[PDB]
């Protein structure tokens, strides 16, 4: 009646469900399911690098843990491996955008790579011009459909445009300060 779509994804994911239930209800919509790696930071990745990173993560999955955690204003270079349903909205990350996220599809070795590219990213508390890009990648048909590489990096000078939260997406500033909510680790395979 509120959770039918989420429930589909937690049929098999019991540990992940148990961990989310340990979080106060008001923060359950706010957390990412993020791998405990962490990835070394990187500039914008070549497409074959993206495909290799997701492929290696799919092969290593039984030895990689995840925590529910808040992501906020990550520095340029930040790369995360996340578990997320493609039919649910991305949780907040403190970034706002002056343009709509664009969805591209590439064929790589007979597989679909999704590229969700959000240019014109800004941090409204500290930026009056856009300075960032967020990309969300996933690789389909390799048994890793609901896992994503999320990458934050510096925008080009030419793409920088005036920023104003009043017309940005998402439309609401998140509430600060953030609570400490990071769960103990769990497995997803
Ligand atoms: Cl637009």
């Amino acid at each position: 009646h509120h959770h039918g779509t989420e429930n589909l994804y937690f049929q098999g994911a019991t540990m992940a469900a148990q961990s989310l239930l340990s979080i106060p209800v008001e923060y359950r919509s706010q957390v990412w399911c993020r791998a405990n790696l962490p990835y070394p930071p990187a500039p914008q990745l070549p497409i074959p690098a993206v495909v290799d990173i997701l492929t290696k993560a799919s092969q290593a999955l039984p030895q990689i843990s995840f925590s529910w955690t808040l992501i906020d204003q990550p520095p340029d270079g930040s790369l995360f491996l996340v578990w997320q349903a493609p039919t649910l909205p991305s949780p907040p990350d403190g970034m706002h955008f002056m343009s709509n996220e664009r969805f591209f599809n590439m064929d790589v070795a007979g597989k679909v790579l999704e590229i969700h590219e959000a240019k014109h990213g800004f941090y409204p508390l500290s930026e009056t011009r856009t300075m960032h890009v967020r990309c969300r990648y996933r690789l389909l048909g390799v048994g890793f459909d609901n896992f994503w590489l999320v990458h934050y990096f510096q925008g080009s000078e030419t793409d920088s445009i005036p920023a104003n939260i009043s017309v940005a997406k998402p439309p609401h500033l998140r509430r600060y300060p953030l609570p400490d909510v990071k769960t103990s680790p769990f497995l997803l395979q």
